[PDB]
């Protein structure tokens, strides 16, 4: 052996939840002999992150599970970060070099022993260990061609340099998830900066509302559920901001402006630093479709802004949504508007829109149980996925705006 | 004179609400100078019917004021059956057929002063009015083209001979509006038998439920309102019974088996005396469109029977309508079932179909907020009017039966 490695390892198996398997030995000895290992298979291998108490992360078994599942005759192994982690968070920091000069004479052994192509490896891990994965990407001899960080750490680095860090040129493809971006960047945890080539902000970045601490243990269940349920991967768009994009003026994708997220990025690379959105929903599953509207307002009395309390309803040929109740801060005559549909359900082909103004709580009465109102009509949607310009009409009746018991209707038309 | 009419006579204009503008006196005597009268122009007479008081109906200005609009050019005549009205109610039903030869010498009158073609007039009138126009009708040398008998009366003429009474052969098309067919024949008002070409049982013949006595008023609104709308004449379908057309199995009108109603009756002659069918609503306008369903049910635990406390929902590309609450007094598994549509809106082309069976009256909890349910699915849909043989289909969830908060929806599909 060159380097007395302190952390023990383990290459995991199928038929083990949380505990160890098969120990790989450090120095070059047996390898293949006591651990299985198969040339031709895939190598996906992950770093447990920092942990403030004694404590291997629960969420190993039904990660390995899903991996195993996923893809059969899997090379997946895992290092112990308890050999050098009960200490303070900043000393912590401090060994992160030591562990990436540890997994860099890994990636380093079976370079020469085994002749590896190293295109067909993985390198994932979260918090402090998917930036001790970006140093040793940097100090590859062969450059590595993926690796996805989930939530990294916060105060420890800040404004460091690129080899203390996740950068572009580290690997071939770089992919992180800021799930927590809330609070300030000297205190809390989490980056608020494009580290990657690729950048997502889940639930807006800062915080996941489905409320444990609730900050990492996110980024390992929506690459879960993106890596289970392959056949439709979650459609990130790329836009300037957050509010930008939830206004609702980047979902275009007409050139490439929106790619998957989870295992699958669809290969593209060479990105100047973008930022790339989602939505998500808390505790099932989440594959939200999103949709994008362009609503117009008619009427010379030319009314302004009062509040904000509006639901509006969807019928399709596949589903059907209840009600969804959002929050327009500017409604006046004559202006188009626009904000997000996030769904729950695929609606698919539409028929017809159903709109429930009746703000019980934000001025309901208005006077007369009714509000000035406007004539409201041709609100065109585009689609989240694909493209769909369609064209939509009114009705005579019930174009006017009233508050309260009032179930206002639309209808396709296309001549 | 040859017979000195005692009734007093009245050659109405559209300037004349409620009073008399131009006597006709009786006797071959000067008829075109004081009262204008053209020979080529429509010449529909009415008979004022029973007035237990001393009154003139109403109703007259709305009457000549709907007939002038409809028809420019109009001879509208009314006589007064006040000169032979207070007295007993069979002896006024003995003083109909003096009052019929009084009208006999009037239409024979210009028989042979202008030589009328008796083609183009109209005989029309309710209570003993009708009766004793049937009985005119029944004497008359030339024949009688056409008479809109209103609802005529009840215990006076009970199985009575054909001219006293009216008749197919009394016209060349009779035609006659049973609005209250309620109560014992030898008791209450209206004759509960075919008695013309084509007869109308309207909200089934008993009883109009808009609730002044409201019958005989409510017939001549129909016919104001059938008369006014002529674009749309109301559609009444030729069935068997009363609870077969409530059924519904009397909507085909392939063949012959559905006609207009009103003015229009599309001059379709030679009847078996059949009976004709339609629903009508409550003091607006009555221009009620109808559907039938063929609904499906299945499942093989074979549950019976509970309630009919149901409710279904209808979208449509022209219009909508909130809920109709109906009664089905057999629902069980395996079993088709129909039920008649009354709309007071036109729905036009049809997208989807919403019911809400929530029953909060009739069983609405059922032991866990929640029935023992069925699958449901293929409803078919026939129109009321033209036709309309579609294929719908329903969804994999909200097929099953739930009791409250059920929001069952259906789609057209056409593969």
């Amino acid at each position: 052996d060159f380097r007395d490695i302190e952390s023990k390892f383990a290459l995991r198996t199928p038929e083990d939840t949380a505990e160890d398997t098969c120990h790989l030995i450090p120095g070059v000895t047996e390898s293949v002999a006591n651990c299985h290992f198969n040339h031709s298979s895939k190598t996906f291998v992950v770093i447990h992150g920092w942990t403030v108490t004694g404590m291997y992360e629960s969420w190993v078994p039904k990660l390995v599970a899903a991996l195993y599942k996923r893809e059969p005759d899997s090379n997946v192994i895992v290092v112990d970060w308890l050999s050098r982690a009960q200490q303070h968070y900043p000393v912590s920091a401090g060994y992160t070099k030591l562990v990436g000069q540890d997994v860099a004479k890994f990636m380093n052994w079976m370079a020469d022993e085994f002749n590896y192509p190293l295109g067909n490896v993985h390198l994932l891990g979260y918090s402090l260990g998917a930036h001790a994965a970006g140093i040793a990407g940097s100090l590859t001899n062969k450059k590595v061609n993926r690796i996805t960080g989930l939530d990294p750490a916060g105060p420890n680095f800040e404004y460091a340099e690129a080899p203390s860090r996740l950068s572009p040129d580290d690997a071939d493809f770089v992919d992180v998830l800021h799930t927590f971006t809330r609070g300030s960047p000297g205190r809390s945890i989490g980056i608020q900066k494009p580290v990657g080539h690729v950048d997502i902000y889940p639930n807006g970045g800062t915080f996941q509302p489905g409320c444990v601490k609730c900050s990492h243990e996110r980024s390992v269940h929506l690459f879960i559920d993106s890596l289970l349920n392959e056949e439709n991967p979650s459609k990130a768009y790329r836009c300037n901001s957050k509010e930008a994009f939830e206004k609702g003026l980047c979902l275009s994708c007409r050139k490439n402006r929106c790619n998957n997220m989870g295992y699958e990025i669809n290969k593209v690379r060479a990105k100047r630093s973008s930022k790339m959105y989602l939505k998500t929903r808390s505790q099932m599953p989440y594959k939200v479709f999103h949709y994008q509207v362009k609503i117009h307002f008619s009427g010379t009395e030319s009314n302004t802004y009062t509040n904000q309390a509006f639901e509006i309803s969807l019928y399709g040929t596949v589903a059907e949504s209840e009600n969804i109740p959002f929050t327009l801060p500017e409604v006046s005559t004559n202006k188009t508007y626009s904000f997000l549909l996030y769904t729950e359900v695929d609606i698919g082909e539409l028929l017809m829109l159903k709109l429930k103004w009746i703000s019980d709580s934000y001025f309901s009465w208005s006077n007369w149980w009714s509000s000035p109102g406007f004539d409201i009509g041709k609100i065109r949607v585009k689609a989240g996925e694909t493209q769909k310009k369609v064209i939509f009409c009114s009705r005579e009746k019930m174009s006017y705006l009233q508050k309260g018991k009032s179930p206002v209707i639309f209808v396709k038309c296309h001549d």
